[PDB]
DNA sequence: CCTAGGACCC
DNA sequence: CTGGGGTCCTAGG
């Protein structure tokens, strides 16, 4: 027997849950964000199609700054009630292949398998890629190794619409002279930490003494950085589901607020439907968290946790209040948001 | 034991 | 000009 670590990742996932309804736009430029209306401000791209990524069109840039780059496209509005729909297709698909499956958020997935020598971990991907395409209508792309961060590196090679297969063998010749953020939970700070060490690129990396290593990220941190680097990972696929740590919501407002009342409000009301969010779901509330961001751009937050846990709305709307109390509130507001943190220990 | 917030990801 | 939704860990009262 053989051990594989599968993950897979939809292609351009929000567009092509609107090309199943807009077949004819296949092929072509389609950014899905905001309203659709690509001269609306505060509004940015969600996904762009491959397409219009030629254009460099990303998710993140506003609508304006697209339509510019990319004359050519269809601009659809953000639908998400179909976006989760779609997700627990292909999902519940994925479940049913009989291998433990451990989702990623919204849009992947990790699969283990354990192939007899008649079978190939490729074959087994491809049927994934034709179940999925054939039942939903949807493209993924797999990538395979023996743990889950280089199956996940190896994603980013089997885009689009393929498969890539990343292990020991050629770990080291494929990575090994690109830098570190290539790899996951690696980002640019750390790159530039990294560097201010002399350490550029993976390979180098993979051959730095672990005191070094320990003693500028510590004594766990340090260790794991080098593993990574060796191509290594997390190797077990926990069907476990997912228990979410928090809920948020929210708003950037068409134009900054500059009433009291009317933060006051807003936040009372972002506070009362997350609240109500987490109790449909059976969840309780530990912290509550307030985000301020002023027409300046500064963006703070700040968190006051609750005696016991709660959901009395009139106890977390008042706490959500007193904790935007607490900012200066002396510049017009842009966006306003509460996070509950939530309970994990029985349910 | 608590909050602030950096860093990284979809 | 610059969206929305997350997780994890550390720095420091
Ligand atoms: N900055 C971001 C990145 C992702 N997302 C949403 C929309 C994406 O289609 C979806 C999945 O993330 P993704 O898998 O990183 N990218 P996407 O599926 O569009 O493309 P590929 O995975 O084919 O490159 O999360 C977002 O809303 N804001
Ligand atoms: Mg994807
Ligand atoms: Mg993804």
């Amino acid at each position: 027997m053989t051990k594989w670590v599968l993950h897979v990742d939809l292609d351009q996932f929000l567009a092509s849950v609107e090309l199943r309804r807009r077949p004819d736009l296949r092929g072509q430029p389609v950014i899905v964000g905001g309203s659709g209306d690509p001269s609306e401000p505060r509004k940015v791209v969600t996904t762009a199609s491959y397409e219009a990524r030629e254009f460099g069109v990303h998710a993140g840039m506003p609508l304006r700054a697209a339509a510019r780059r990319c004359p050519d496209a269809t601009f659809l509005p953000s639908d998400p009630a179909a976006y989760d729909e779609a997700s627990e297709q292909v999902m519940g698909l994925l479940r049913d292949l009989g291998h433990p499956l451990e989702v990623w958020g919204w849009d992947e997935a990790y699969l283990g398998a354990d192939l007899p020598d008649e079978s190939d971990p490729v074959e087994v991907a491809e049927r994934i890629r034709t179940v999925v395409a054939a039942e939903t209508g949807l493209s993924c792309s797999v990538g395979i190794s023996d743990n889950k961060q280089r199956a996940k590196v190896a994603t980013g090679f089997a885009k689009p619409a393929g498969i890539y297969v990343l292990t020991e063998a050629n770990w080291m010749t494929v990575m090994g002279d690109r830098p570190p953020d290539a790899l996951w939970g690696v980002g640019p700070k750390t790159t530039k930490k990294l560097a201010a060490m002399g350490i550029t690129t993976v390979a180098d990396l993979a051959v730095t003494d672990p005191s070094v290593l320990t003693t500028a990220f510590g004594p766990s941190t340090g260790l794991w950085l080098l593993l990574l680097a060796k191509g290594g990972g997390d190797t077990e696929v926990s069907s476990e589901p997912w228990v979410p740590r928090s809920r948020s919501h929210v708003v950037t407002f068409p134009q900054d607020l500059t009433e009291r009342r009317e933060m006051d409000s807003a936040v009372r009301d972002l506070a009362l439907q997350t609240l109500a969010e987490i109790v449909e779901q059976g969840r309780i509330v530990t912290r509550v968290a307030v985000t301020v961001r002023t027409s300046t751009f500064y963006t703070r937050t700040k968190i006051r946790k609750l005696p016991a846990p709660s959901t009395d709305a009139g106890q977390i709307v008042d706490t959500a209040l007193a904790v935007l109390d607490q900012f200066e509130l002396d510049r017009p507001v842009r966006l306003l948001g509460v996070r509950l943190e939530l309970a994990m220990d029985d349910v």
